[PDB]
């Protein structure tokens, strides 16, 4: 028996464990398939892996001594350094003694008689707990491209999600399929290391410089001396990225003024900075969105000296989402050892023992093929567990059409289960989201223990209520004319207001059962 079982030992699961064990004195065990803490920062060790958030904000805020001890080496933080940070958190707070590593959870079945969860590992070990905390992260299974003959390739074949140690690039012909955030990071990191690089691009996206520079001891001292105000700014913001979130309409200033504002953000770096510190309506007004696109289009044409390559890199969609972030991506395509293939116009039709074949019949001979082709959607990690709630309803069937929840944390028919960084949550920097959710869930569990209530479940109506306010906010946005509602788009501050009103009003929308 435990009071709570936690699935996952990334950012989300580690603070869940700290909060429930040490602040609410509950008996807790966490599980992870990994051999070490860190979650996605343990699993994802591909070349160029880098935070989107600046280093001083991509971390916990709840341990003030840890903040003052923070290593802030560069403006953004690389994967080995995030992993080392989370390892330090687990060291300082004695967390691993209550984490069972190398242990996958195969099933969790709710026992309506006892009002607790029966949790079974992949090695048939059974544990019981009143509450189930699912901290599964935003990514499900690695998505491989479905291409005839991929199994015949005899060279090195790697998905970015399983990047092996000891990979060497010198002298090799390498291909990369995929040009999302991970593909851009990999391509930028390895182009100078390989004999030849072929990029297989299905859809060009916009990318802005990230501006990753070293941090002087003075830069760092200025942050740490003001850290309380910095976090207060996070909690009162929509995105939690430390931005000065603009209200200025894009088309309310002159062309010369507009160019200077975009250039300012371009030089300082960051994708959210470009989209939301410049002007206030780029995600809302079609004309504003096109102006932002055209700024980046002009940059691509200036950086990439061959205009035919520049055209291939230039996105074609009418409206644009938030741009990627890079450390020298477009410059890569000026190199003599880089070839860009548009596989919308010239699709991949076959992989053979030594090559990728495109529809023009060209054999692209490769020593190594890197699939930066992404992951299944967030609800996949839930459906990959055999989770059965009331009446034995499985989460696979409950979410057959997509995920739906209350506040991003509670699922109807699944009592005493609480999601951390689950579907239908806010779009903001993730550590502040996870801290917000862990603290709300722990307060709810604490109120349960005080009031002797043993079953907490959100109602069908509350879920539909949450789905509607997500739909209503999203429909003021361009993001239907671009690439169930997966995200609450009201921002971090309003999300915290939303869940504060629920807890202040006796957990409206939650069925509470007393024993
Ligand atoms: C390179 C990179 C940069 C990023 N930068 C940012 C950024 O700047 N800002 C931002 O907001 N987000 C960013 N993200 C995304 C987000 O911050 C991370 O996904 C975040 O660390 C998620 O933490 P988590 O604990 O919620 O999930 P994860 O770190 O994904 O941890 C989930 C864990 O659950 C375990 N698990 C799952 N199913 C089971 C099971 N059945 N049994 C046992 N264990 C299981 C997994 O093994 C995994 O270890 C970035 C992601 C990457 C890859
Ligand atoms: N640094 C990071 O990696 C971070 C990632 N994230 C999130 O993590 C998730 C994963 O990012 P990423 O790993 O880049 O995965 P993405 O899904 O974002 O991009 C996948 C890439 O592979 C291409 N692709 C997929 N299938 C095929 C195919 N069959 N043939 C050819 N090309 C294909 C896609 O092209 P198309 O566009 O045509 O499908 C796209 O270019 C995203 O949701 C991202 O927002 C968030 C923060 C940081």
């Amino acid at each position: 028996d435990f009071d709570a079982i936690i699935i996952g030992a990334g950012f989300g699961g580690l603070y869940s464990l700290k909060k429930l064990r040490d602040d609410f004195n509950l008996k807790v065990r966490a599980f992870d398939r990994a051999t070490e803490v860190g979650g996605t920062w343990f699993w994802n060790q591909y070349p160029g892996a880098l935070s989107d958030s600046e280093t001083h904000l991509y971390c916990y805020s709840w341990d003030k001594e840890l903040l003052q001890e923070m290593e802030i080496k560069r403006k953004y933080i690389s994967q080995p350094d995030v992993l080392a940070y989370l390892k330090r958190v687990a060291d300082k707070h004695d967390l691993r003694k209550d984490i069972q590593f190398e242990t996958g959870i195969r099933s969790a079945y709710f026992d309506e008689e006892n009002s607790f969860w029966n949790v079974t590992t992949e090695n048939d070990e059974k544990f019981t707990a009143r509450f189930l905390i699912t901290a599964l992260g935003p990514l499900s299974s690695p998505n491989w491209p479905i291409i005839k003959g991929i199994e015949t390739f005899k060279g090195e074949l790697h998905h970015t999600s399983r990047w092996p140690k000891d990979v060497t690039f010198s002298g090799k012909r390498v291909g990369v399929i995929g040009t999302g955030s991970t593909g851009v990071q990999v391509i930028t990191a390895i182009a100078s290391q390989v004999k030849h690089l072929t990029v297989f691009q299905r859809s060009a996206q916009y990318s802005v410089p990230i501006g990753n520079v070293v941090m002087s001891e003075t830069d760092v001292a200025k942050i740490k001396e003001n850290y309380d105000q910095i976090w207060e700014n996070v909690w009162n913001s929509a995105l939690g990225y430390g931005l000065n979130e603009s209200t200025l309409p894009t088309m309310s200033v002159s062309a010369e003024e507009r160019d200077k504002i975009f250039e300012k953000a371009w030089q300082e770096g960051g994708g959210f900075r470009f989209m939301f510190e410049t002007f206030g309506d780029i995600a809302v007004d079609e004309t504003a969105n096109i102006e932002a696109q055209n700024f980046i289009k002009k940059k691509i044409s200036e950086i990439v000296k061959d205009p035919f390559v520049a055209k291939k890199l230039t996105p074609t969609d009418l409206y644009a989402c938030r741009p990627l972030c890079d450390s020298g991506y477009y410059e890569i395509f000026n190199r003599d050892n880089v070839s860009l293939e548009d596989v919308k116009a010239n699709p991949i039709v076959e992989i053979k023992e030594d090559c990728v074949v495109t529809a023009d019949g060209v054999e692209h001979k490769l020593d190594m093929l890197i699939c930066a082709t992404g992951f299944d959607a967030v609800d996949g990690s839930y459906k990959r567990i055999d989770i059965r709630g009331k009446d034995g309803i499985s989460i696979k069937d409950h979410w057959k059409d997509g995920p739906n929840s209350y506040l991003g944390m509670m699922v109807s028919n699944f009592p005493n289960m609480f999601m951390v960084f689950g579907p239908n949550g806010p779009l903001a920097n993730s550590p502040p989201i996870i801290e917000t959710q862990v603290r709300w869930i722990a307060d709810l569990i604490g109120y349960a223990e005080d009031h002797q209530i043993n079953q907490i479940e959100a109602t069908k109506d509350a879920v539909d209520n949450w789905t509607n306010t997500c739909s209503d906010i999203a429909n003021k946005t361009l993001f239907a004319k671009a690439k169930t509602v997966y995200l609450y788009m009201g921002g971090l501050k309003e999300y915290r207001n939303q869940i504060s009103e629920v807890s202040n009003n006796n957990y409206k929308g939650c069925l509470l059962k007393q024993s």
